[PDB]
């Protein structure tokens, strides 16, 4: 029941409680283990709203108190009453920063605290929702020195009337299938692009073109929304070494702003609660420029090294790759951009996991999503045992919204 | 109940039915994954069932399932049990025991070749010279002068529990790790306890930076007794880089031959518990956790300083490049000298192959996702986007207690 979990490279032995405040399931058994798999009413709210409350009026040293008792009563009577209930500010707040807090697959928690919430939830129409998120983009990119936000629409209701960025991400380049059979721009986004076309995007029909918003308010049909390009911060991408890179004509976004997630406070859900940060290294120049399902530039980057790719065992994979992220890295600092490199990152989140074990007992974390898509075994994380559960409030995977769409 | 994986690259969707014949437990809840936890005297009373769901298998892999001779045998081993309180395993039952537990090991990313393990049954050897000398056949039979063919040797099964044969080397061939008075280390960090206890029982260490360890092997549990392999028969592998002159001068080497002798083995409720094997290295095993792991030879700073990398900012990444320059040379190496090894690309390539054939015929493939990835460059191989399932099958290889803290002396 009181677990322990050691470091293998420093022998560090932490001891975790939190887990048995788990309240949601893993996928695992005691016969199957699924670490490594993606995605896996007024009776049911109340007991929800109140363990969400009983951890508020903890975490502010008033568990117990008359303003917990009388809140705790308030909420009762209005489930009781609306069959919904509302959150204080400082609750919404809480929460927030608590699903962030909780997410065991992000690396980058030890920032979770100075998270930049924006209430939307007066937000009415497409076109407000609009304002609310350049204004997010606007506020967190900070002429490239990057603040965390999170921007909250109005809680699902009756499943009806949701809100909902259909964007899986507020800036992402744009993908075509081609007849020539190849794909244009970005393989992820393909049948999105699509959809787009579909209720009527001009597609400027190339290789880097900012996706347009496609929002949808109050469960009614989603709007198409161009962000201004001058809210969009973007960074050409240039090897400290080869001068031949940059004639590859790539660029990335700086802000990664992850806008299909579910976040979940004491039973209310928030379909639409688009979040952002700042980038590690890795997550551009490994999955989003070298996945095969990508960008998948890599025969060209070697071929331009002109690296020996008749064998595999040359590592000129492997060679390439360590050059484009390290340009990655480069171009970002270069042009001051707020980034972080993998090493920095994953060290950070060792001493975080520390503060975590020691001011709270534990912290969940899955340890396939916190080692880095290379280089794993020279960070600290990669000798770190892991525990892995879900705690709430809690950001969770949603159906994507055409699949689900009363038109 | 059917299972579904999915690959994320290639969008193929696998069905595990396999998980359904899941006996052992996998340290996992409903509230809790510990699947990056590194590790989560038996009565007549329950091994019936386990010799019973045995033979069953083994007899169903050979179609003979409710034969005649499938059930003589249910029988034989029924009474040899309520009669000796254990039984003895036929050669044929040993061997497909051996070949099926290295097939479950559900972290093994070389599992490919598993039907070509070349089973060595030394379950006649009564004493430590006797295993020494067993373990000398091993060796040479599996290097095959630089041509290196899997084996297993597999010594007397527990009975009491306190007649164990253990090898209490963790592999047949290491190198010596010494802890100096200035607090750094010669040789291999991973192996300074180890090496103590040598030193301690007898051991003239020569104390460099590329002693093979001496053999320390226990026989019937008795107390172990020292040997030294004969260096003839250690193949090693000077390493050098292919562009780069001055790496020969790092002064580094390697064995070639990884003999894993320190798990136990799992078949028909039966314990052996000196079971060692051999395959051949992936080169990350080599390049990225022997030399670059921060609690082994630590060679990574060295070898970015000779490559005159911006050792200042970690942004630079030449931990990362250097790291795989390291590897670039252990390939280079063992290719030149013609000692077979594996590139991560090409093994984890392989894996995805027999995991699809596994599925196929077999219904199913157990894998650890966190150990089948390769300790570098883990997204550009196709395993990363793997989705895999972990359980646990018998005949299996399991861990251990170190026999140093269980054994009783003798004197
Ligand atoms: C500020 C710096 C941050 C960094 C460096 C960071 C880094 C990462 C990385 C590397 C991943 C793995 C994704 C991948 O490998 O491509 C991840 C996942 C995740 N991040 Fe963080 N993040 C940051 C901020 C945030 C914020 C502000 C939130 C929300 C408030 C957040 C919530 C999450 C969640 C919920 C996941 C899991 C996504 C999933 O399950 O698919 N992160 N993060
Ligand atoms: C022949 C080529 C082989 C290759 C390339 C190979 C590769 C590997 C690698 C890279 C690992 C992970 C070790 C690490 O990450 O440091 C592993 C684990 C393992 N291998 Fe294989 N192996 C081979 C042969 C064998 C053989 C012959 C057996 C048994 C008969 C075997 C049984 C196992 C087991 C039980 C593990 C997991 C050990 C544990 O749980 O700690 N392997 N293998
Ligand atoms: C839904 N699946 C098809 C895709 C899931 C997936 C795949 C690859 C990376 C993912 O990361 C999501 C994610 C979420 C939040 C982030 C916050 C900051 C940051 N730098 N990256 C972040 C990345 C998710
Ligand atoms: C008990 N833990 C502290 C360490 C166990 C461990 C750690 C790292 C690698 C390990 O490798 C096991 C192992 C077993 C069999 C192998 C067969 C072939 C091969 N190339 N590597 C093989 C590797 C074991
Ligand atoms: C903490 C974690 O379980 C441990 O360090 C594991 C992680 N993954 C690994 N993966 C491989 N292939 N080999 C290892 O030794 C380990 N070590
Ligand atoms: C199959 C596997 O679950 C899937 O590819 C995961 C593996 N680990 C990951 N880890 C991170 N950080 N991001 C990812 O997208 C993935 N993908
Ligand atoms: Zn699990």
């Amino acid at each position: 029941r009181f677990l322990k979990v050691k470091n293998w490279e420093t022998d560090v032995v932490l001891t975790d409680t939190l887990h048995l405040k788990s309240t949601l399931e893993t996928g695992c058994t005691e016969h199957i283990c699924m670490g490594s798999i993606m995605l896996p009413t007024k009776d049911q709210l109340f007991p929800l709203a109140k363990e969400f409350l009983d951890q508020y009026y903890s975490s502010i040293k008033r568990f117990g108190s008359k303003a917990h008792m009388d809140r705790l009563e308030e909420v009762n009577k209005e489930i009781e009453s609306t069959s919904t209930y509302q959150l204080k500010d400082t609750e919404l707040i809480y929460g927030a920063k608590h699903a962030w807090r909780n997410a065991s697959r992000c690396v980058g928690r030890i920032q979770w605290s100075k998270l930049q919430v924006f209430d939307a939830r007066d937000c009415t129409t497409a076109h407000g929702m609009f304002n609310y998120i350049c204004n997010h983009v606007k506020y967190a990119t900070n002429k490239g020195n990057l603040r965390s936000a999170i921007t909250i629409f109005p809680q699902r209701t009756d499943g009806k009337h949701d809100f909902r960025v259909w964007n899986s991400q507020l800036i992402r380049y744009a993908g075509y299938k081609q007849p020539d059979g190849s794909t244009l721009g970005d393989p992820a986004n393909v049948q999105f692009t699509e959809i787009c076309i579909q209720q009527g995007w001009k597609a400027p029909r190339g290789r880097f073109d900012v996706l347009p918003l496609l929002l949808q308010a109050n469960g009614n049909d989603p709007e198409l929304f161009q962000i201004p390009p001058e809210l969009v911060l973007e960074v050409p991408i240039r090897h400290p070494k080869f001068d031949w890179f940059k004639d590859l004509g790539l660029k990335w976004y700086g802000l990664p702003a992850v806008s299909n997630m579910l976040l979940e406070i004491g039973g209310l859900e928030f379909s639409a609660c688009p979040f952002s940060g700042w980038y590690m290294g890795t997550e551009i120049g490994v999955r989003d420029y070298c996945d095969n399902s990508r960008y998948n530039i890599l025969e060209e980057v070697a071929k331009k090294m002109d690296l020996d790719m008749r064998k595999t065992s040359s590592l000129w994979k492997d060679q390439a790759l360590v050059e484009i992220n390290i340009a990655v890295l480069y171009s970002f600092q270069s042009d001051k951009v707020t980034i972080v490199d993998h090493h920095s990152a994953t060290e950070s989140f060792i001493k975080h996991m520390e503060n975590e074990y020691r001011c709270r007992g534990g912290c969940p974390a899955d340890w396939v999503w916190i080692v880095p898509p290379m280089s794993g075994s020279i960070t600290p994380v990669f000798h770190q045992e892991m525990l892995n559960y879900r705690l709430t409030p809690s950001f969770e995977y949603q159906p994507d919204p055409w699949n689900t769409h009363v038109w």
